């Protein structure tokens, strides 16, 4: 698989690497210290820009450990990085703990980045849809 | 790629379109005005139904801008739209800001819809699993 | 498609099944009773371990009904289960309702598990990225 071009915007942030051979994501870091009070959110930079190939999408997922241990998550999760995006990747972090603030230092790992294929499809208006077993059963 | 049949249930909502050639998602709108007080959630309709082909899934992701700027997100994110679903697509919105209510008007864009392949696999019970390097290391 | 080896760690939890032929996910249950007070979170076990093949990822999504009806969600959503993981799958649940606690009993369905392909790519540092129409337009 062709590697993804990565631009290091911040010399103090390492190039992300895959920790185990089949791991879905690579770690993303914050380029700045932040204290996130309970219920508050903050947008931080990751120090990198990428050129994802057309046909793929980058997905920003919360880190599992910080989620369970501190309530740290991502407001717009899964964060959606489009193939044509050439800016710095940013993460919108939120503290879901009711009591304890979260302190993050520059260089701390804050999220993980997955790359997947996406169907670049068009939607064609029709007058009727075919029928299925599941039907209109759903709870939005 | 074969286009996806789309049924317009609401004549006041446009047919979604892909804004740039490789963008992962298309915009979804609310069919109704809502004011979402801090910490509250609401289920809104999008005015469309689709027939996704077997082998794919529709994913409802929060919009990036509204997430960072107002704290708007989706409670069940990523919202999972099954291939056999033939009802109106709905979005369960939540206001994660601690202070400021969010006002959305009919026609406002509230989320984005991605289409991806999904593995329709069966799970076979075994007595033992093979071993790996990562192991049982995880923080749920 | 080759079925996924599943290890039942808890004899009181059923083997997950796909409810309709094209449904994206299978149901995951909690192995324990929990009461989740408003704004609080809890890590529960699902009673199963799996061996996902290299090249895939397991994704833990909130259940749609409980999200809209009770505010139940997943803190690290989408929960990311790596191919090399051989431990018990766990779910970090959170109550986003401001008022009403959520009571879940052992055996209740709490989430859904999807399986998708993931691109196991490397990132190669470059000095410059190519240019696109979308550009650096984004709201993290
Ligand atoms: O954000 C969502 C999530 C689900 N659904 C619809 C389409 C799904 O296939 C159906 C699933 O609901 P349950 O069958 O899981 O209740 O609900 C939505 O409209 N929006
Ligand atoms: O919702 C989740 C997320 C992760 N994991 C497990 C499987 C993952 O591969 C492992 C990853 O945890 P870390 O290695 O990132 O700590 O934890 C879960 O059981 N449930
Ligand atoms: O978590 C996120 C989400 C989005 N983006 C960037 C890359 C996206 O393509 C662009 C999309 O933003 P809008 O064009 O949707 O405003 O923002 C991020 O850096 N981080």
């Amino acid at each position: 698989i062709p590697p993804i071009p990565l631009l290091r915007l911040d010399p103090g942030i390492p190039v992300p690497v895959r920790a185990h051979e089949g791991d879905a994501g690579v770690d993303l870091c914050t380029t700045e210290d932040v204290i996130i009070e309970p219920g508050e959110r903050v947008l931080v930079g990751t120090g990198i820009a990428v050129a994802l190939p057309i046909g793929t999408v980058g997905l920003i997922h919360p880190r599992s450990g910080l989620a369970a241990k501190a309530g740290l998550s991502v407001v717009n999760t899964p964060g959606t990085v489009d193939a044509g995006y050439r800016g710095e990747i940013k993460v919108c972090l939120i503290n879901h703990d009711p009591r304890a603030a979260i302190e993050l230092r520059r260089g701390d790992r804050i999220a993980q980045l997955l790359v997947q294929k996406v169907e670049l499809v068009d939607f064609v208006e029709v007058e009727t849809l075919d029928e299925t077993a599941r039907g209109a059963g759903g709870y939005g």
